[PDB]
Protein backbone atom coordinates (compact mmCIF):
# COMPACT_ATOMS: atom_id res chain seq x y z
CA UNK A 1 0.00 0.00 0.00
CA UNK A 2 3.03 2.31 0.59
CA UNK A 3 3.59 4.93 3.13
CA UNK A 4 -0.09 7.40 4.07
CA UNK A 5 -0.12 10.98 4.74
CA UNK A 6 -0.09 13.02 8.25
CA UNK A 7 -3.95 13.74 6.80
CA UNK A 8 -5.06 9.86 7.07
CA UNK A 9 -4.47 9.35 10.69
CA UNK A 10 -5.15 13.45 11.52
CA UNK A 11 -7.96 14.75 9.47
CA UNK A 12 -9.02 18.20 9.74
CA UNK A 13 -10.67 17.98 13.40
CA UNK A 14 -8.73 15.47 15.20
CA UNK A 15 -5.65 17.93 13.88
CA UNK A 16 -6.94 21.02 15.25
CA UNK A 17 -7.75 19.18 18.59
CA UNK A 18 -3.96 17.89 19.13
CA UNK A 19 -2.09 19.30 21.95
CA UNK A 20 1.19 18.15 23.07
CA UNK A 21 1.52 15.84 25.98
CA UNK A 22 5.23 14.60 25.79
CA UNK A 23 8.23 14.23 24.27
CA UNK A 24 11.09 12.04 24.28
CA UNK A 25 14.21 11.53 22.23
CA UNK A 26 12.22 9.93 20.46
CA UNK A 27 9.92 12.86 19.16
CA UNK A 28 6.70 13.72 20.01
CA UNK A 29 3.37 12.76 21.72
CA UNK A 30 0.14 14.39 21.18
CA UNK A 31 -3.36 14.17 22.44
CA UNK A 32 -6.81 14.50 20.69
CA UNK A 33 -9.96 13.09 20.24
CA UNK A 34 -12.10 11.31 18.15
CA UNK A 35 -15.62 10.06 18.62
CA UNK A 36 -15.58 11.64 21.96
CA UNK A 37 -12.94 9.27 22.53
CA UNK A 38 -9.27 10.95 23.73
CA UNK A 39 -6.28 9.33 22.20
CA UNK A 40 -2.41 10.01 22.55
CA UNK A 41 -0.41 9.80 19.33
CA UNK A 42 3.10 9.23 19.16
CA UNK A 43 4.90 10.38 16.29
CA UNK A 44 8.45 8.83 15.31
CA UNK A 45 10.98 10.05 12.36
CA UNK A 46 12.95 7.30 10.70
CA UNK A 47 14.97 6.13 7.92
CA UNK A 48 16.43 10.31 7.41
CA UNK A 49 19.39 11.48 7.39
CA UNK A 50 19.12 14.41 10.05
CA UNK A 51 20.08 14.17 13.67
CA UNK A 52 16.54 14.95 15.50
CA UNK A 53 16.92 15.95 18.77
CA UNK A 54 20.96 14.95 18.84
CA UNK A 55 19.96 11.47 17.69
CA UNK A 56 19.95 9.63 14.53
CA UNK A 57 17.03 8.39 13.19
CA UNK A 58 15.40 4.80 13.81
CA UNK A 59 15.29 2.29 10.43
CA UNK A 60 12.17 1.00 9.98
CA UNK A 61 14.37 -2.49 11.18
CA UNK A 62 15.15 -0.88 14.33
CA UNK A 63 11.36 0.64 15.07
CA UNK A 64 9.62 -2.55 14.35
CA UNK A 65 10.24 -3.78 17.76
CA UNK A 66 8.54 -1.30 19.91
CA UNK A 67 5.22 -1.30 17.15
CA UNK A 68 5.27 -5.78 17.54
CA UNK A 69 5.47 -5.53 21.30
CA UNK A 70 3.06 -2.74 21.28
CA UNK A 71 0.43 -4.79 19.83
CA UNK A 72 1.00 -7.82 21.97
CA UNK A 73 0.89 -6.23 25.17
CA UNK A 74 -2.58 -4.25 23.92
CA UNK A 75 -3.75 -7.87 22.54
CA UNK A 76 -3.48 -9.11 26.45
CA UNK A 77 -6.61 -7.24 26.81
CA UNK A 78 -8.50 -9.62 25.64
CA UNK A 79 -7.01 -13.02 25.83
CA UNK A 80 -8.12 -15.58 28.69
CA UNK A 81 -5.54 -17.25 30.49
CA UNK A 82 -3.03 -14.57 30.84
CA UNK A 83 -5.36 -11.39 30.84
CA UNK A 84 -4.36 -7.95 32.01
CA UNK A 85 -6.00 -4.47 31.02
CA UNK A 86 -2.73 -2.92 32.77
CA UNK A 87 -0.99 -1.96 29.31
CA UNK A 88 -2.29 0.94 27.14
CA UNK A 89 -4.66 0.06 24.35
CA UNK A 90 -3.28 0.31 20.75
CA UNK A 91 -5.75 1.70 18.46
CA UNK A 92 -3.38 1.55 15.13
CA UNK A 93 0.37 2.25 13.52
CA UNK A 94 0.57 3.89 10.23
CA UNK A 95 3.71 4.35 8.34
CA UNK A 96 3.29 8.19 6.89
CA UNK A 97 5.18 10.52 4.52
CA UNK A 98 5.30 14.14 4.80
CA UNK A 99 6.87 17.20 5.93
CA UNK A 100 5.15 17.54 9.86
CA UNK A 101 2.03 19.36 9.75
CA UNK A 102 1.82 22.82 11.00
CA UNK A 103 -1.26 22.69 13.14
CA UNK A 104 1.07 20.24 14.82
CA UNK A 105 4.13 22.83 15.04
CA UNK A 106 1.31 25.37 16.40
CA UNK A 107 0.83 22.83 19.26
CA UNK A 108 4.46 22.18 19.66
CA UNK A 109 5.25 26.04 20.04
CA UNK A 110 2.51 25.94 22.65
CA UNK A 111 4.31 23.47 24.54
CA UNK A 112 7.47 24.80 24.50
CA UNK A 113 6.08 28.29 25.64
CA UNK A 114 4.58 26.91 28.75
CA UNK A 115 6.76 23.72 29.77
CA UNK A 116 9.65 24.44 27.95
CA UNK A 117 11.41 21.62 25.65
CA UNK A 118 14.10 19.50 25.28
CA UNK A 119 13.54 18.51 21.86
CA UNK A 120 14.24 20.35 18.44
CA UNK A 121 11.28 22.24 16.55
CA UNK A 122 10.45 19.43 13.99
CA UNK A 123 9.74 21.88 11.32
CA UNK A 124 12.94 20.94 8.87
CA UNK A 125 11.46 17.74 7.45
CA UNK A 126 10.96 17.42 4.01
CA UNK A 127 8.02 16.06 1.90
CA UNK A 128 9.48 12.99 1.21
CA UNK A 129 10.45 12.05 5.28
CA UNK A 130 9.17 9.09 6.84
CA UNK A 131 7.13 8.66 10.04
CA UNK A 132 5.89 6.14 12.59
CA UNK A 133 2.46 6.91 13.72
CA UNK A 134 1.30 5.32 16.71
CA UNK A 135 -2.39 5.91 17.97
CA UNK A 136 -2.86 4.57 21.67
CA UNK A 137 -5.38 4.85 24.28
CA UNK A 138 -4.95 7.93 26.24
CA UNK A 139 -3.88 6.33 29.52
CA UNK A 140 -3.86 9.51 31.78
CA UNK A 141 -1.16 11.40 33.54
CA UNK A 142 2.76 9.75 34.15
CA UNK A 143 3.34 9.09 38.15
CA UNK A 144 6.32 11.86 37.62
CA UNK A 145 3.70 14.61 37.45
CA UNK A 146 1.40 13.10 39.75
CA UNK A 147 4.39 13.51 42.33
CA UNK A 148 2.18 15.94 44.50
CA UNK A 149 -1.02 14.86 43.61
CA UNK A 150 -1.98 11.59 45.08
CA UNK A 151 -4.56 10.87 48.31
CA UNK A 152 -2.32 8.53 50.34
CA UNK A 153 0.37 6.24 50.52
CA UNK A 154 -2.58 3.63 50.41
CA UNK A 155 -2.58 4.88 46.63
CA UNK A 156 0.74 3.40 46.08
CA UNK A 157 -0.18 0.06 47.10
CA UNK A 158 -2.70 -0.44 44.58
CA UNK A 159 -0.21 1.37 42.21
CA UNK A 160 2.45 -1.10 42.89
CA UNK A 161 0.14 -4.27 42.62
CA UNK A 162 -1.34 -3.33 39.60
CA UNK A 163 2.25 -2.80 37.80
CA UNK A 164 3.27 -6.17 39.65
CA UNK A 165 0.07 -8.01 38.34
CA UNK A 166 0.36 -6.43 34.23
CA UNK A 167 3.89 -8.05 34.26
CA UNK A 168 3.18 -10.50 35.63
CA UNK A 169 0.49 -11.39 33.63
CA UNK A 170 3.42 -10.70 30.30
CA UNK A 171 6.12 -12.74 32.06
CA UNK A 172 3.69 -15.34 31.54
CA UNK A 173 2.13 -14.76 28.37
CA UNK A 174 5.18 -13.52 26.47
CA UNK A 175 8.44 -13.80 28.23
CA UNK A 176 8.38 -9.67 28.19
CA UNK A 177 10.83 -7.56 30.29
CA UNK A 178 9.76 -3.84 29.88
CA UNK A 179 13.33 -2.60 30.20
CA UNK A 180 12.93 1.20 30.97
CA UNK A 181 9.89 1.54 32.98
CA UNK A 182 10.92 4.92 34.61
CA UNK A 183 8.00 6.96 36.20
CA UNK A 184 6.95 8.84 33.11
CA UNK A 185 5.92 5.88 31.36
CA UNK A 186 3.33 4.89 34.23
CA UNK A 187 0.12 6.53 33.73
CA UNK A 188 -2.67 6.71 36.11
CA UNK A 189 -6.30 7.62 35.08
CA UNK A 190 -9.73 7.62 37.44
CA UNK A 191 -11.55 4.76 37.14
CA UNK A 192 -15.43 4.45 38.86
CA UNK A 193 -14.44 0.67 38.90
CA UNK A 194 -13.35 -0.65 42.94
CA UNK A 195 -11.55 -3.74 41.83
CA UNK A 196 -9.21 -3.87 38.44
CA UNK A 197 -9.30 -7.87 37.21
CA UNK A 198 -6.49 -9.93 35.85
CA UNK A 199 -5.91 -13.57 34.91
CA UNK A 200 -2.85 -15.35 35.36
CA UNK A 201 -2.22 -18.50 33.97
CA UNK A 202 -5.74 -19.31 34.03
CA UNK A 203 -6.19 -17.96 37.48
CA UNK A 204 -8.37 -14.79 37.68
CA UNK A 205 -8.06 -12.52 40.44
CA UNK A 206 -8.92 -8.82 41.72
CA UNK A 207 -7.52 -5.93 42.87
CA UNK A 208 -8.98 -2.67 44.81
CA UNK A 209 -8.11 -0.06 42.45
CA UNK A 210 -8.23 3.33 44.95
CA UNK A 211 -10.21 4.85 42.08
CA UNK A 212 -6.92 4.51 39.55
CA UNK A 213 -6.10 2.56 36.93
CA UNK A 214 -2.87 2.16 36.05
CA UNK A 215 -1.08 1.80 32.75
CA UNK A 216 2.65 0.96 31.29
CA UNK A 217 3.41 2.38 28.61
CA UNK A 218 6.48 2.82 26.30
CA UNK A 219 8.39 -0.10 24.39
CA UNK A 220 11.47 1.48 23.02
CA UNK A 221 13.88 -0.83 25.09
CA UNK A 222 11.68 -3.97 25.79
CA UNK A 223 11.46 -7.43 24.77
CA UNK A 224 9.54 -10.41 24.40
CA UNK A 225 9.11 -13.94 22.71
CA UNK A 226 6.54 -16.15 21.19
CA UNK A 227 7.43 -19.61 19.97
CA UNK A 228 11.32 -18.93 20.42
CA UNK A 229 11.32 -15.62 18.39
CA UNK A 230 12.78 -13.24 20.79
CA UNK A 231 11.90 -9.60 19.54
CA UNK A 232 14.35 -6.70 21.38
CA UNK A 233 16.11 -3.77 21.23
CA UNK A 234 19.84 -4.88 21.42
CA UNK A 235 21.45 -1.99 23.67
CA UNK A 236 24.82 -4.23 24.17
CA UNK A 237 26.98 -1.79 22.43
CA UNK A 238 25.32 1.16 23.49
CA UNK A 239 27.47 3.20 25.84
CA UNK A 240 25.50 5.85 26.87
CA UNK A 241 22.50 4.32 28.48
CA UNK A 242 25.08 3.30 31.30
CA UNK A 243 26.62 5.85 32.13
CA UNK A 244 23.96 8.10 33.50
CA UNK A 245 23.88 9.53 37.41
CA UNK A 246 21.95 11.31 40.07
CA UNK A 247 18.63 8.66 39.50
CA UNK A 248 17.97 5.63 40.46
CA UNK A 249 16.98 4.96 37.22
CA UNK A 250 20.36 4.76 35.77
CA UNK A 251 21.84 2.47 38.00
CA UNK A 252 18.77 -0.13 37.00
CA UNK A 253 20.30 -0.05 33.74
CA UNK A 254 23.54 -1.18 35.06
CA UNK A 255 22.01 -3.64 37.07
CA UNK A 256 19.95 -5.18 34.06
CA UNK A 257 23.51 -5.70 32.28
CA UNK A 258 24.71 -7.17 35.56
CA UNK A 259 22.02 -9.49 35.68
CA UNK A 260 22.09 -10.26 31.65
CA UNK A 261 25.69 -10.21 31.56
CA UNK A 262 25.22 -7.61 28.38
CA UNK A 263 23.38 -10.24 26.16
CA UNK A 264 19.95 -8.72 25.57
CA UNK A 265 18.66 -11.47 23.81
CA UNK A 266 18.06 -13.30 26.93
CA UNK A 267 15.26 -13.89 29.15
CA UNK A 268 16.00 -12.06 32.60
CA UNK A 269 13.02 -11.55 33.97
CA UNK A 270 14.63 -10.10 37.36
CA UNK A 271 14.64 -7.03 35.47
CA UNK A 272 10.95 -6.20 35.80
CA UNK A 273 11.63 -6.91 39.80
CA UNK A 274 14.22 -4.09 39.80
CA UNK A 275 12.34 -1.96 38.18
CA UNK A 276 9.43 -2.47 40.42
CA UNK A 277 12.33 -1.42 43.32
CA UNK A 278 12.88 1.44 41.46
CA UNK A 279 8.82 2.62 41.83
CA UNK A 280 8.24 1.50 45.00
CA UNK A 281 11.65 3.80 45.95
CA UNK A 282 10.03 6.43 44.01
CA UNK A 283 6.83 5.83 46.09
CA UNK A 284 8.90 6.23 49.34
CA UNK A 285 11.27 8.94 48.49
CA UNK A 286 9.53 11.21 45.80
CA UNK A 287 5.84 10.96 45.78
CA UNK A 288 4.60 13.49 48.60
CA UNK A 289 0.85 12.69 49.11
CA UNK A 290 -2.09 15.57 50.19
CA UNK A 291 -2.52 12.94 53.61
CA UNK A 292 0.37 11.69 55.46
CA UNK A 293 0.01 8.26 57.65
CA UNK A 294 -2.26 9.23 60.68
CA UNK A 295 -4.27 6.08 61.56
CA UNK A 296 -3.24 2.50 62.99
CA UNK A 297 -4.39 0.77 59.43
CA UNK A 298 -2.21 3.48 57.72
CA UNK A 299 0.97 3.46 59.30
CA UNK A 300 0.88 0.54 58.92
CA UNK A 301 0.50 0.22 55.48
CA UNK A 302 3.93 2.78 55.40
CA UNK A 303 5.25 -0.27 57.11
CA UNK A 304 4.55 -3.11 54.57
CA UNK A 305 5.27 -1.00 51.68
CA UNK A 306 8.67 -0.23 53.35
CA UNK A 307 8.97 -3.82 53.68
CA UNK A 308 8.47 -4.42 50.68
CA UNK A 309 11.14 -2.30 49.50
CA UNK A 310 13.30 -4.16 51.65
CA UNK A 311 12.80 -7.73 50.70
CA UNK A 312 11.08 -7.42 47.18
CA UNK A 313 15.33 -7.75 45.14
CA UNK A 314 15.29 -11.27 46.41
CA UNK A 315 12.26 -12.34 44.66
CA UNK A 316 13.17 -13.37 40.62
CA UNK A 317 10.17 -12.28 38.56
CA UNK A 318 6.86 -10.00 38.95
CA UNK A 319 5.40 -13.41 38.76
CA UNK A 320 7.40 -14.51 41.77
CA UNK A 321 6.24 -11.59 43.38
CA UNK A 322 2.32 -11.25 42.85
CA UNK A 323 2.26 -14.99 43.51
CA UNK A 324 4.80 -15.04 46.74
CA UNK A 325 4.56 -11.42 48.17
CA UNK A 326 3.57 -10.81 51.06
CA UNK A 327 2.22 -7.37 50.07
CA UNK A 328 -0.18 -8.95 47.77
CA UNK A 329 -1.74 -11.73 49.84
N1 LIG B 1 -0.97 6.77 25.83
C1 LIG B 1 -0.62 7.87 26.53
N2 LIG B 1 -1.53 8.48 27.31
C2 LIG B 1 -1.22 9.57 28.05
N3 LIG B 1 0.00 10.08 28.00
C3 LIG B 1 0.96 9.50 27.25
C4 LIG B 1 0.68 8.38 26.49
C5 LIG B 1 1.90 8.10 25.82
I1 LIG B 1 2.20 6.54 24.44
C6 LIG B 1 2.86 8.99 26.20
N4 LIG B 1 2.26 9.87 27.05
C7 LIG B 1 2.80 11.04 27.82
O1 LIG B 1 3.96 11.24 26.95
C8 LIG B 1 5.04 11.38 27.83
C9 LIG B 1 6.29 10.84 27.11
O2 LIG B 1 6.12 9.56 26.45
C10 LIG B 1 4.75 10.24 28.78
O3 LIG B 1 5.66 10.35 29.95
C11 LIG B 1 3.33 10.60 29.18
O4 LIG B 1 3.42 11.86 29.91
NI1 LIG C 1 -5.42 3.68 8.35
Amino acid sequence: KGPVPFSHCLPTEKLQRCEKIGEGVFGEVFQTIADHTPVAIKIIAIEGPDLVNGSHQKTFEEILPEIIISKELSLLSGEVCNRTEGFIGLNSVHCVQGSYPPLLLKAWDHYNSTKGSANDRPDFFKDDQLFIVLEFEFGGIDLEQMRTKLSSLATAKSILHQLTASLAVAEASLRFEHRDLHWGNVLLKKTSLKKLHYTLNGKSSTIPSCGLQVSIIDYTLSRLERDGIVVFCDVSMDEDLFTGDGDYQFDIYRLMKKENNNRWGEYHPYSNVLWLHYLTDKMLKQMTFKTKCNTPAMKQIKRKIQEFHRTMLNFSSATDLLCQHSLFK
